[PDB]
Formats: structure tokens, sequence, C-alpha cells
């Protein structure tokens, strides 16, 4: 019950979509202490601290790819989340190294400072994209997931629990698609951009994935690329909610993007745990102290897959309707 | 055009590597052949064998940029073999791997631009397509930036391309030499991880002709892929042991059932050709460069829509009694 | 000169960026514009409103050498207006406001020296005389840096200049924008600070075309300051509201009641012109210069000694019907 | 009462003007069980090492832009006195980045590595040069002052206070006016220089300085500017006292030098607090554990000033003859 | 009695010839809780893990070079065993830097590393090059070994304790003299390579290194620079026993090769202690918490030496002949 | 050639520093004479006591690979006399002396490679034979990267030498000046180490004088060493005091009875001339040199077998007479 109560939180790339929804989250819900926004840019901060003039947060200026400036925040924090990160895929394959030293260096001195601090528990996010990656990107993020696995079989005075959520496009996300049949509908949309009929993706609300977040707090053991079960939708049917009059020219594709996303790999179906609602991606490697994941700290019992399951977008059980994207638009 | 250059190749005194300093000295004119690796005991070895005047030996880390602003001074092309690829290993030790493959290929790239290298191909692997372990994350993330390092100019511009391959028959440690190893063991039973099990299997020889040749093609950019055979993981041991039982001892950490050298997702990006294949970049440049005509003139062509270069459905396959003729 | 030069500017994203670089698509033929930013947000949103070819964008820090070595590569003139500059925020992060403001400048004045860049004009700021605040201290330290970094030579030289001028009109995230946020929040009640408060206030039209005019005029070494009107920060407030109460808040970390932007202990380094001021060096260069006259052959003359450019005492003022003109 | 008693006391740029006479006074009058000298130069560590040939003396060769050295130094470390530094004005004009390095990152890395070794409590050397200041180097003071000030709004397991002590020109410096004005009588002065008739500056005493650092100490909570009451004095008597009988050349000014110098900037008079003969200048920014500095330690109590005050030598209370100067020369 | 016992041990260059048996001894010999070898190479560390299949080891893959890697791996370590290092003399005549960086800052990231997680032993690998060198190598063990002895000089909330063991050429080493005269014996050796025809060194097999090593870490006080009496052969002896049937042609001298090795220094001999069987070279430096070298921990006494003693090769008591070569090859 | 030439001179405000400022202006034509040191006091002085328009000085760190970058941009010569040498004080503070001396040579020949100098010269000592302490031992690594930097190459080579000499009469804090203020300090009693003590002993002048010989003599590679007198420890005790006491204080932390000066397992590599010595390398380099003809076409010659140039056995001694001449 409760566990953020009294507890100290920081979250890198705080001033972003889900840095914001998450610690309103917290905020208005939970009896955390503190709350800690990391991040670079003295605009967004700026901002957030008007809309959210709250006593228990504290905004820190500084960057993922400084380790003395983490080791310095996360002093006496208890628990971490990780959100900061270039996402951009295409402006990631113009700028590999940039996205390699935020995404990749970023886990890395993130890690290093919160075992220094010995902060309780670690959740990074992920991405579909990390799944049998095509663009740079998301080979940063699975490289990213990796590293945040791995800190788990490490053996300090006070065990740091670290793991990764991963889910896929965020239903009206800072600069994704719904977002912008609204931005070009509004300036005379003389047609809105389309590509390949096949395209389908994953989605999910914001509110899910900071809720999704906040409850593999509760149950996780450290080790786990939690993987919630969300719904699809076939990049047509998103185009009758936000311009159904008005007509969508064809792109085709853009740089480093696939036609279905992968959540749950074949390869790594033997590790792959289901429950009611979530999966559970267990570590490739052995820990030292190793736990059991087929029962959670929420006492959610879970059975192992098919051995040769694949949850891939192309083809999963729940699907979305133009309107329930409207409905949750 | 290798005549009186200057060699460098990172890595140098790995299987790749000694393969392919033999193959410079014996067939081209390269003035200097450097090698650049971080092991004294390899590297004195490997200077005994290969006791010739146009050969260098650099001890250092691609890590390290400095050390390889120095290593680059007055070199032409470089061949950039170094990394840790062990994959178990890498999913333990993740930011080793990261520091040697990305880390050690951002810095190379880095000291080439400097140093004013006319062209460099970097090495990297099939499983660094739709990859799932670190060691692939690495690689993918390795082609990446030597792919984008083509937008860089200056008074100089520099060539940057990567060539990928599968499996290294009887590479430094693989699988091949290991079941060998186990038969002079007086063994009586082979390790197998699942009959499925499939892998693409180029020759250290057939390798190492495929970057030579690609060092004549490259614009700079590409993705050289050359067009290898495949086989079931049951019949390499079969091949080379027709009588002795096979344990399934399952899957390591990280390993596929069959590994992709041109991912479904990238059909478009493909040309094809004879022999090889190149993967387009997917962004583009400042001189955008024709990969429908190589250097040497020739003329490649798009793949089918669905198309995708994976292990388990190849049109090539090696014979047991074919595969004995390699070793 | 800007006629097919290539321009980079550090903090091109920004409001002086966007200004600065629509100024110089619109009016110059620079052949290449460079955006050198840290944001993939704001980068890309950039890029889709100026969709045109000589724009370009890098992802990069200012802290980060290597990377500005990288991207001006080429460069004739880099604008330097990166900088952390919300006053308060910088009192808390004072680190990395250094960071960012202090070592930010020094790695600049490295890449371009590296790479030969013609010449370099640095955002100075009023806030930076006789300052009080960590961030004024920090843009004290960039000009002094950057003033300095004339006395470097080499097979070719790079001059280096500063432009000093106040606020700024609606200015991402200013006063006056700020004062229309509470017009539009229904709001009667507008925040003062202290009725005394007055400052200096520019264009971001003016500030981006005084830039361009320094180009012109520098020799490197200058901190050129435009002769701009002060306003009463209680006329402000009038202008944008004839009718609505002013509950005094009191004053904020860091702030002055008027901002000097050539101190008197300078007016001897002070050269005055029709439009501009030139705060002269207080150190010798190895080449020495006349600042008397600029490039353009723009006779300047000194000061009387116990002259001071403050708001306060400013013969010019905004008025508030002249004021309403600017938005 | 005597609370170096036992302590372990580091000073930065030990082996200077300050240094020598702070750790002179420390061995003299306190029960220091250690202390510690940390600065570059051999030469002055090995010659000082015999002139203060005590056991209780330990001499670290160190660079204060050196973070690694640094955390090494201050391990077990009770007390950070920081006097490292370039001032020389001019010099600093032309060697702008290597003043910054010393100054401003050199402040850095001793706050860094005082809180890593959980310090009690650290005082900083300002100067009035850091008030307005229009020079490089002052400027670099004044990023300093602003970094120990705000190293108090940390939190970790042991708070470590730290403040700063800000006077003006030490009477006779090594380098200054006074120990001149006998150097070039000494070797035939043809004449001595001058500069503006209007030139006035404050006065102090080394020991007087030492002194008030030490019992800065004794009465400080931690992020105040500790400013005293001394005299200030025009730089014409200051003529009359080394050489009356030869000629003073008028220069005129200096690289980066200023008429007047200002120890409390009028713009920060509501943060001034005054006292029997010291003024505290108050935070900018709030602590989240807030003092009280209206009652100091030695339960001095102090008023606030006029809201519009201005402490500026070109006019002080107290002021000096050319006697006093030699009667404290 | 058997002090490793349930101690967690860590060696670098732990994949080395000395590496190898170092462990084999220990996991063999003593209930250490766990072993691990800290090296670079992916090949030798994957075969090591093979033939010293044992639970207890861990193999981190790491460079010595690398600070923040080493302070993860000697986390809760108890005993460091330094073995790393970059021993080809000729080699490291054309690769300097390489060596410095390597055996110098290596010894100096380790050092730091081990004071940081608070290891209780550590025992750092000389070499009788190391006593006044004339080789780059040398030089640099040298300066290694003045690191070691000298971080003793600490202070910190738990005494680290920093050891040197010194001696000569290892009978049969991975690169040595003898593994040659069979590599080549066994390729038709046309002629084996000689040098000098007064060429002397001091030798010791792997095994009696690792045991000594061993011993050291029960005696050790820390400080000391553990020298063990060895025998002396002439290079000639050494051609009768790997081909004395093939001839032998002179190539006089190599890169950086001493005609004579010496072990303790004429200059030195002050600080040399005598025992039945190892010689102890006391820190030439005072420590602040100093210690009686002339009782070990074994509780074995030591008497200094004569005021002009000189352990070198050129003329030990003991020697070997071609057959104790053999009968211990 | 020194010439119109630009002389950089690490470790500028020293003894020797000092004293070869002097001989470069009041002989040579050196166009430029740069001193960078770490110490503003020592460099206000300096500046004062050599009042001179050739005169430049660079505050700045032999630790810091980019200051010394900055400051060896165009210098033709670089002579590196920067160094922590306090025998004892290395002892205690051994990686401040490491990286001090080692990273400081590490670094200086870096820079001086990038900005192409055409020649250095690094001061050793007689300590960095056949080494006993830290300061010895840093100094040997000093002198064996200097002379393997003689193997790079690339568009422009560079020249590495270094100048090996003994204690320098009067040097900054040595002994015979201590052997003054305790004269003064109307003391009567002299503190010895022991009877045997010898060493070497040079004039600050002489070895100035050597320095400048050399960059007339080096090819590069070479380690020059002055043929100079030794004097027992005994006499300069005698001679700078007839009468008064000698208290054995005995040996302090690190000091050797006698200095090397050209270990006896070197002299193989040795050559004879008439004056000086020059200890050849021990590697081969790219481009081989004959140092049996320096570039003064003076000819060297080899060495008796056993040969060993060390203090105790010198065939040259100071008198006590001849030594109060020196000073
Ligand atoms: N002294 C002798 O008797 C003797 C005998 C044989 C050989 N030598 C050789 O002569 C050389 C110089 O001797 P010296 O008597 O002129 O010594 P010195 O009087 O101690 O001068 C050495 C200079 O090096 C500078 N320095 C020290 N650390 C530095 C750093 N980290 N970065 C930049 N500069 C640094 C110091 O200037 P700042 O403190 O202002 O930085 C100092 O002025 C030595 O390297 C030694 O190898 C001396």
């Amino acid at each position: 019950q409760n566990m953020l109560d009294n507890q100290t939180i920081l979250i890198t790339g705080g001033t972003g979509s889900f840095g914001k929804c998450f610690v309103r989250k917290v905020l208005d819900t939970t009896n955390a202490k503190k709350i800690i926004v990391y991040s670079r840019d003295e605009l967004k901060q700026s901002e957030m601290a008007m809309e959210f003039n709250d006593p228990r947060m504290r905004f820190f200026i500084g960057d993922v790819r400084d380790l003395e400036r983490l080791n310095y925040a996360l002093e006496g924090v208890d628990i971490c989340i990780h959100a900061a990160a270039l996402k951009h895929v295409p402006i990631a394959e113009y700028n590999p190294l940039e996205c390699i030293k935020t995404n990749i260096m970023g886990a890395s001195n993130v890690i290093n400072a919160c075992l220094k601090n010995a902060i309780s528990q670690v959740i990074a996010l992920s991405t579909d994209k990390a799944a049998n990656p095509i663009n740079l990107y998301g080979a940063t993020k699975l490289c990213s997931d990796k590293l945040f696995v791995s800190a788990n079989n490490f053996k300090g005075s006070s065990q740091t629990q670290f793991s990764v959520v991963r889910y896929g496009n965020v239903v009206g996300s800072r600069g994704s698609v719904v977002p912008f049949f609204k931005k070009l509908v509004q300036n005379k949309a003389s047609e809105i951009p389309i590509t390949d009929i096949r395209m389908t993706r994953f989605w999910i609300t914001l509110d899910e994935g900071v809720s999704f977040v906040l409850k593999s707090l509760k149950r996780m053991h450290g080790g786990e690329i939690f993987v919630p079960k969300i719904p699809s939708m076939k990049m047509t049917d998103l185009a009758k909610a936000l311009a159904p009059n008005t007509p969508t020219k064809i792109i085709g594709i853009r740089p480093g993007e696939k036609l279905h996303e992968v959540m749950i790999p074949k390869d790594e179906s033997h590790l792959a745990l289901e429950f009611e609602d979530f999966f559970i991606i267990q570590p490739t490697i052995s820990f030292q102290t190793p736990k059991d994941y087929t029962l959670t700290k929420l006492h959610e019992k879970g059975q192992k897959v098919a051995p040769d399951f694949e949850y891939s977008s192309h083809n999963n059980n729940q699907w979305l309707e133009p309107d329930d994207l409207l409905k949750l638009l």
C-alpha cells in the first residue's frame, strides 16, 4: 500500500510528456516526501514550476550525460524514474552519437549514480522500438534496457532494484501522429500525409503508462522488462478522427521506420511470462541472487507462454476504432 | 587502389586480422600495413610470424581517442575489426562492449576524419540486424555511426562503409573448431542448442576478399552484404561427426534460432547484385550518391517488396561434404 | 560580407536564434546557416517552419568540445547565442550556468580557432556590467574570454567580438509577453517588483540587425553596445494595462533596480558613435587595433570622464504608445 | 570556546600570505589535531615546512583544479579554508581561462570534495573585487562566492556549512602597493608611479583577516558572506610613508582597475544585516532548511540596514593617515 | 591460519600466467568466498571460465586504466592482487605511453578504487627490473611500487594495507626463455639465439611466486617490498636442457636489457631487513602510523644487513644446473 | 639556427628558466621567447626583470594538453624544463610527480607534434640513470617518451632530444646556496649526509650553453650528456666553510651515495666526443640516424665495453678553490 509514502523520487527527463504526467500523478495520489525533476531546459522547468507550483517539488537543471551532476542530484533519492532521452527517430539517424550519448551513456551514468547514492528502486522507460530494432534510436534503447537489467547483477551494501517498462505509441504524445492531424487542420490542412497501407502500431494513453510504471514499482523484484497488454490500430482508421473530410496524400515510409512493431521478440518467448494484462520479459543472464519472476510483489501469478510466441502489433487481440481514439483523444 | 597506400586495421591481431594482413602483403602493393591492438602477447607473436618490413605494430586501444589520432597519422585506408563479440560475455559486461564497440567506433571515425583517411570499412555482423543481444545492438549503433559519418565535410572527404556477414567457419573460438577439441577430447557427446538453429557461413578468406572488393566498390555509406550459404546447425555436427550423440543443452543468453542479415523492413533500401547486396543509407547526404552503380560499374537492382535475407529462408546451403572442404 | 559564407549559430532554436536565421535567409546570400542546439523537439519544429535548403541542424551541446569541432568544420562566421539566462534559476544551479555560459564560451572559441572561422560574435548582456547575479558574472567571464581570444595567432587569424544590449521586448518568456497571459488569464492584478525598476529595451529585430552590422564593423576585440531606450517598469504595465491593479511582489533573487551597460569605471575604454558604443579591450594585443575607425570607416570619439550608460540615467525613453508599436 | 580543538583543518593555497599567517595563528592559538596545507609549488612547501617545522603540519602537493586529488586530501578533514586562487588582475585579463579554471572550477571541486568527505565547516575567501566587478578576476570570485553560498542548498547525511569572507586590500600583501614602495626605494627609486588622484581603497592587516576568518567559523550558520568593518585610505596619503622624499609619476589607471571598491552593493542592501563591527550579506536564494542570520552562533544580534545602503570605499566612516600605515606597516 | 577464509579476492591481470596459477592455488587451498578475475580479453576469460569452471569465480571484463570500472569491481572486495601489466620490455620501448598508462596509471587507479571500497590488503607485483632500471618497463614498475608503498600513508575509516612482492625471472613464463627453446626445437630449430656470455639472472617457479605472494599476505603490515631468496643461473647453462644437440648463434644483447639484475639496490641496504629466506625492503618515507618491520605477522624476526650490501644476480649464494631446470621445467 | 625563431620553454620561471631566457635574448636573434609556467607571482616579477618586447608569458600547466596546444601555436623550438624535482617531496607525493613529469612530458610531445614544432629538447637528470627514487623514475619515463617520440611521422617531422647533467651549483634551493643561509644564520654546524657522498657539478650557465649547443647538434633521439666534474660532498663543505663542524645527519628519503649519468649497461649505446656524450636510442627508427656525426660534423666514437660515467669514478674533480670561482 502506497510505497511512495514519504519517499523522495527523482525523474530524469521530468519536463516531458511522461514527466509532467508522472509528477502530476505522484503529487496528487501519494505522500511522497519530495519529487525531483532532473532535466536540462530552463525554459520548460521555469514553466513547469509555475504550473506545478508545489513545495514538494525540486528542480535540478542537469544533463544525464554528466555523472557528477547526477551523483549530486540522486543524493538521498529513494526511487528513480528514468525518462530522459532523444527519441525523434529520424533526427537520431542524422545525429547518431548525440542519441548514443544521451540514451546509452545517460543510462550508464544514472545506474552508476543510483548505486552510489543507494537508491531503492529504479525504473527506466523503454520502447517497442527496442525490440529487433532497425533504427539507431531503438538500438540505443536496447542498449539502455540491457544496462538496467544487468545493473541488478551487482552487490552493494544496499540492494538497488533496476527494472524496465516498455510499451508502444503514446496516443497523442508531444510530437506524435494525433497531435499533428490537429495542428494541420488548424492551419488549413491542404492534405494530411500518410504512409504504407499496412502500417500497424500498439496504442496506449499517457495516463495508462504512468499508472503502469507506478504499479510496476509495487510488484517489481528488479530485472524485469514489464510489458503491458495494449491494443493496436492500423494507420488507416487513424485517418478518420482529426480530418475525415480532408484528403491524405501517401508518403509511403520515413527514415528508419518499421511496418509493424515488436514488443516481445519471438527469440525471447522462453523468457516471457504472462499475466492477466501484462507480461514480464525475464533477464537473459542469471543474477547471483536469483528472484522468482512467476510471483510478483503483488502476489499475481504468471504462467510461461507458447514456445513459439511473438507479441507483435501486426496481429494482437485488442484493437481500436477511430471513435475510441476520439473518445480517448 | 591499395598501391603504395598505408593501411591500418584495428583489432589487427584477430582472426580476420591476421588473415587480412596476410592477404594484403601477398597480393597488394600496400606500402605499409599497421596493426593496432591492445595485447603485447599476440603482437609479439604476430610480428614473429609476419617478419616483414611493411608491417608495423601499434599497441593501442580504440577507447583511446588520442592514441588513435597518433596511429592513424598518414594512413590512407582503415579497416575497423576491433570489437568484443562474445555474445554471452557482452550480456554480463554490457558497458564494456558499449565502450569498445560503440565508443570505439566513434573514436576511430574521429581520428580518421582528423588524419584525412581516404576510405574506412568497418566490420559489422548479422547479429546487428533486428538484434536481440547487447553485442548486436552495439554493432547496430556502430554501423549507424559509420554510415552517418559520411555527412561530414571539409577540405578533405572520407568514405565510410560497412561490411556485414554471418558466422566465420572456424573463427577464433567458434563452434566448428570446438567440435574438434571435443573429438580430440575423446568425448562422444555433441552439445547442441536447437535442431532448428541456422546460420550463414562464410570463410575467413572469403570475408577478407569481400572487404578488399568493397574498397573498390564503395562510394561511402553502404553496408555491403555478401551472398553466402546457410546451414542447419544439425548438419554442422553431422558433417563434423557422422557418429556421436547430440545432447540438447538448450539456448545461450542472447541466441537467435535464425540470424537475419537484411531485415524485411529494409527491403526498400536494398539493391541486388551478382554476388552481393548493398543496403542503402536511410538518411540523405549533402553529396548524394547513386548506389545502383558501384565504382566498378556494377549495376544493382531493387528487390521484391517483402524481401528479407535470413538464414532460415536461404536459397543456398552448405553441404556437409562441401563444408568439410572448407576446413 | 556574408555572401556565399557558412554561418553557425549556437543556441539557434532560441528567440534571437529563430529571428537571426530568418533575417539571414531573407536578406543575405549566406550559402549555409547551421543551427547548433540540444533539443530535438525545437529543432524538428524549426526545420518545419524553415523548410529551406540552406538550413542545416546539428544536435549538440556547447559543453561538448569534440562535437563543436565537428560542427564548426568549414564555417566562416559563428554567432554565439547559446546560454542559460534565467537569472533566478542560475542562482540555484550556478555550476550549470557556469558550465554552459563559461565553459561553453571556452569550447566555442577553441573549436572556432581550430576550424579557422573568420569572425565570431558572442551575445553578451547588460547584466554582465558591474554584475550582481551569477548569470551576469558568467556572461562577464564569457565576454572576457572572447575579447582575450583575439591574442591567439597562427597560420590563420580569427576575429572575436561581443554584442551587448538590454531586455528584448517580448523575448522567450520575458515580462511583456507575460503581461499578456495575465490579461488573457482574465486576471486583474499586475505583479510589480519596484516602482523604480528600469531597463533598456531593444527589439528582437533590432538586436539582430545590430549583430549583422557589427560583423561589418569589427576589427575583433570590441564589445558593441547599441544606443537603446530605457523605460520605467511602471509604464510597461501602464502601457500594457491602462486599467488594472499593481500588486508589489517585491524583488526576485538577483535583480537590480537599474541595469548598467557601460560601467563608470570603463568610460575611458568607451568610444562613442552615431548609433553605437564600442567598449575597447582593457588589454593590449600582439596586433594592435584602432577602434576609432570601424571597418565601415565610422569615426568614434571618447566620452566624458564620468560617463556611464545606465538605464536609470538614459536620455532616451520608450513611450507607452511607441511601445505598443513594437508589439 | 576553541572549536578547532582536536579538529583537522585543510587550507588550499596554504603557502600564500594568508595561508602562512592562518596556519601560524592556528598552530599557536588552537589545539587543532592536524593542519593540512594544500597547494602546488614544491619550492614554497619545501620552504614552509622548514619555517613551520611542526609535527601537526601535513603538506599535500595538489591543485584545486584536480577533483581526485582534492577528494583524497579532504579525506577526514573537519574544516576547510579555501584560499587558493589566481589574483593578479591584469595577469588574469591576459589569462582568462586559467583564472576561471583555478577560481571557478577550483571552487567547484573543493565544494564537491568537501561534501564527499563530510567536512563540517568551509570558508572560502572572497574579495571586494567580487562586488559589481569589472575585471575577470573579480568575476571569477563572484562566481566562486555564489557556488559556496549555493553549496548550502544541499542535503547529505551530515550537514556541511559553507560560508564566505570578503574584505578589501591587505596592507602590504605579497605583491601589493606597500611592499613596492620599499622594493623601489631600495634600488634607487628614480620615481614611484601612481594613478588617479581620486583612487580610494578599503584597508586591513593580514592578521586582522586571519582573526576575522577564525572568528567567522565560531558564529557562522552557513551561507553567509561575512564583511568586516574596515577603514579606507586615498592612494595619495599612501605616498608619504615609504618615499615621501621621492617624486611619484602619474600613470593614471591600469588594466581592469576601479576608482573605488564596493564591498556590499546597493542592490543587495536588503540582504545585508549589520553588527557592531561586521556585516552579513544573506543568501539571495532560499535554502530548504532556513537559518536565522540575525543571531550569530556568538549570540551577536544584527539589525537590517537603510533600504538604500551602499558600503563603498569612496566614502566610509573610518580612514587612515600615512602614520597609522607605518605604525602598522 | 587461512585468512582468505570467506574473503572475496580480486586479481587484476587475472588471466595471465600468475593469475591462472594464483586463482588455481586459492581455489584449491582456501575457503575464499569468491575470486574475481579482472582483465580485458574476452577470449582468455572465455577460455579460463571453462578450465576453471568454478561457482566461486567471477569474471569482470575491465581495464586497469578505467577507474570507474575498477571502482565497480572492487566493490565489496577484501583482498586485491594486482598482476595486470605490460611487460614485454622491447615492446614497451616502442610503446612508452601505453606501458605508462597500464603500469603507472593502472597502479594509480587500483589504489584509488581499493581505498574507496575499503579493501583490507593489497599486494601489487613488482619485478627485479624495477631496481636501478634502465628500460622504460622497469621504470613503470618502480613508479608502481612507489605508489603502492606511499598509498599506506593514507588515513581512511578502515586501514587498507598496501604491499609489493618482487622476484626475478619466472622459469618458463608465458613468453620467456625456456618456453622458446621448446617452440624452436619443435619447428626444426636451425639454431637457438643467445646473447652475452656473462648474462646472469635470478630464477623461481610460478608456483613459488604464488605461494610467496600468498604468504606475504599472512605476514604483511603494509608498506613492504617483499623479496624472496631465490637462485641464479648464467644464460649458458640454460643452453643445455631444451636443445643441447642444436647450436646457439650469438645475438649479444637486446633493446633495454641488462647483463645482471638487481633485486635490492646497494643504496637501499639500510632499509633492507633479512630473514631466513626472504628480505623486506622498508619504505624510504615514514608513515604517520609507523609499523615495526623487524617482526612479521608470522612472528618471524629479522636483522638488518651489511651497511654495504647489494642483492644482485651476478653473484648470489644459490645457483642452478641445467638438470634442476629440467627437473623443474 | 635560432634566428627569427619562436622559442617556448615550459617551466620558464625556474632557475634554468630565467637563465636560459637571459642567454637567448642577449645572444640569439630569437624573434620570440615564450615562458609557460603556472605561478602568477613569479611571472609578474619575471616580466618586470625582463621588460623586453620579444618576451611573452603564458600562465599554464603542462598537465593541461589543451592549454599547451594553444601556447605552442607557431613555435619552432621547445625547451622542456618544467618538473617537480624535490626528491623527498616526490617520495610523499608520487602521483603529483608522475602527473607533472610523466604526463607533463606526454602532453608537451603531443602539442609539439600537433603544432609542428621543429625541435624539442627536454631536460633530464643524473637521477634518471639506474634510478632509485620516484623522481628519477619519472624522469626516466620522460626521457623515454621523448626519445620514442621521434618515430612519429606525418606531413611534418619534429626532432626530440634530451639533455642530461648533474647537480646545478647554487640552483633554486639546493645545497651550496643553503651552505650560505647557514653561514648567515650565524650557525656553526654543517649538516652532512655521508663522507662518501659524491655528485657531478655543472653551472647554470654551462647547462644553458649545452642545451643551445645540442639544438645545433641534434638529429633527434639523442640523450646529450656534458662531461662535467665530480666533487666529494666533503669538499663542498670544506671549500664553503674551511672552519665549522660537520654533524652527520645521515641520508634523506631516496638519496644515492653516487649518481650515475651513463649506466654500465648502456656503454654500448654511448658515443664519445670532445666535450660530450650521446647515449643512442635503444630502439630503431623508421628513418635511421647516424649518431657518430652530429650536425656540426663532430665525429664520435664508441667507449670501452665496461664503461660507466659515474660521480664516484670520474677523472675530473672540482677544486674547492675552483669551486669558489663558480659562485
Ligand atoms: N636543479 C638542478 O640541480 C638540476 C640538475 C639536473 C637536471 N635538472 C633539470 O632541470 C630542469 C629544471 O630545473 P630548475 O632548477 O630550473 O627547476 P626549478 O627552479 O624548480 O624550475 C622548475 C619550473 O617548472 C615549473 N613547473 C612545475 N610544475 C609545472 C607544471 N605542472 N606545469 C608548468 N610548469 C611547471 C615551475 O614554475 P611555476 O611553479 O610558476 O609553475 C618551476 O619554475 C628539471 O626538469 C631537471 O630535470 C636540474
